[PDB]
């Protein structure tokens, strides 16, 4: 006979306290972008990005995470 | 016979306290970007990025993480 | 017979206290980027990045982590 | 004869710039005030203050001042 | 004859720049105030203050001042 008893117990705390969170300034691409092109040959795909792109200001009050994986495999 | 008793117990704390969090200044690409091109041949794919791209200001109050993996395998 | 009793016990603390956290200044790419090109031949893929890219200001109040792995394998 | 020509000229600047101003915490009278009195005689005026009084948090963005006095006196 | 020509000229600058100003913590009277009194005689005025009083947090971004006095007196 085979007897498996999977009883994981969890009393866990992921906690944060923050008194104040602020005065965040993110200023990307303040300056000047000059792009000049003359006599260009492209014989395949072109991807171009010019300026201020994909900029992030992420300010979570918590921002806490808990990943928990359980796996039982019988063969 | 086979008897497996998987009883992991967890009373765990991932904790932060912060009195104040602030006055963050992120200023990427303040200056001047001049790109001049004359007589260029491309015979395959081109990817170009010019300026201020993919800049991040990440300011979590907590920012705490707990990864926990459990794995039981019987064969 | 075979008897396995997996009882790991955890009373663990990953803790931080911080009275103040602030006045962070990140200023990447303050100066001047001049790129001049004349008579260039490319016969394969080109990737170009010019300016201020992929810059990070990461300021977590906590920033604490706990990784915990449990693995029981019977054969 | 008497000739008075009072021509004071002023081209003056009192200036401030501030990128961020914040995360001010003023916590007066956190603790415990116990006042016990038995058999007190007062034969004149009494003024009493007990606790947290007249506390100030003054946070001006500018807070700049210019005093200018002109006085001409003829006798 | 008497000829007075009061032409004071002013091209003056009182200036400040500040990139960030913050994370100020003022915590007066954290602890415990125990006042016990038995058999006190007062035959004149009493002023009493007990606890956390008249505490200031003054945080001006500028805080700049210019005093200028002009005085002309003829007799």
């Amino acid at each position: 006979s085979v007897q498996i008893v999977y009883k994981p117990v969890d009393l866990s705390k992921v906690t944060s306290k923050c008194g104040s969170l602020g005065n965040i300034h993110h200023k990307p691409g303040g300056g000047q972008v000059e792009v000049k092109s003359e006599k260009l040959d492209f014989k395949d795909r072109v991807q171009s990005k010019i300026g201020s792109l994909d900029n992030i200001t992420h300010v979570p009050g918590g921002g806490n995470k808990k990943i928990e994986t359980h796996k039982l495999t019988f063969r």
